């Protein structure tokens, strides 16, 4: 996240926190991702499509930090990675960029709901809010473009919706961005999201609920000018969702 602010879990409750175990031992950080039942987390299909083996990945949810345990935190496997069958990645853009995460304990539990652990509602079926209409996305990716380091502490940040039309001008993706994705952006292009912030949520206040609106996808750098962070579209994924849970 570029700028935003630093916050915790309590604040961002369905963010889920997705790491890769490495050939050797070694545990880095993958992607964002949120819990949408207590079995069930969403992210990006691009974060697995290198190593698409459910076994490498371990899922936290209740962390507010990278690399150091939060108190109350839940660990789990990996039970299924569903990844979108229709994705496919141009030079910048990712189509379906979409994938499901069964998780499941050692122990063999699914995630016990509470004050840092909570499910995010869907959004009901073609079911956006208007341009314009301020969303909240949360992350550990980096802070600047060009930072080494991914932040320790997790970030949110606020950017507004933006129409499909104005984001489809030559001088911001053309028809790179499609009717299943969306744009977000700031009016000063001062916060975004980046890098490691991939499959983590954009969430919107919809009938008057929070609810999970899109999913962080990809972009042409990160917070310059006319190059807006570009979102899965979940509200035209219902049905894949409802049949893959
Ligand atoms: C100009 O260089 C460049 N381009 C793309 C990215 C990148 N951006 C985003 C992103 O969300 N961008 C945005 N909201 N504007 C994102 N979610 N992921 C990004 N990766 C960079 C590597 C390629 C795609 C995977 C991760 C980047 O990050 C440092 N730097």
């Amino acid at each position: 996240i570029i700028g935003g602010e630093f916050t915790t879990i309590e604040n961002q409750p369905w963010f889920a926190a997705i790491y890769r175990r490495h050939r050797g031992g070694s545990v880095t950080y993958v992607c964002g991702g949120s819990l949408i039942s207590p079995c069930w987390v969403i992210s990006a299909t691009h974060c697995f499509i290198d190593y698409p083996k459910k076994e490498d990945y371990i899922v936290y949810l209740g962390r507010s930090r990278l690399n150091s345990n939060t108190q109350g935190e839940m660990k789990f496997e990996v039970e299924n990675l569903i990844l979108h069958k229709d994705y496919s990645a141009d030079t910048l853009a990712h189509h379906n960029d979409i994938a499901l995460l069964k998780i499941r304990s050692k122990e063999g539990r699914c995630a016990q709901p509470s004050r840092t652990i909570q499910t995010i509602a869907l959004p009901s079926m073609y079911n956006d809010p208007q341009f314009g209409t301020s969303c909240e996305i949360t992350g550990f990716g980096k802070e600047q473009s060009t930072d080494y380091l991914y932040p320790e502490q997790l970030k949110m940040t606020v950017v507004k919706l933006i129409s499909h039309r104005e984001c489809q001008q030559p001088h911001y993706y053309g028809s790179e961005v499609t009717t299943k994705m969306l744009c977000a952006a700031d009016p000063q292009w001062k916060t975004d999201s980046c890098q490691g912030d991939s499959g983590g949520p954009l969430v919107c206040s919809l009938q008057g609920r929070m609810t999970l609106t899109g999913i962080v996808s990809w972009g042409r750098g990160c917070a310059l000018k006319d190059k807006p962070g570009v979102y899965t579209r979940v509200s035209h994924f219902l049905p894949w969702i409802r049949s893959h849970t």
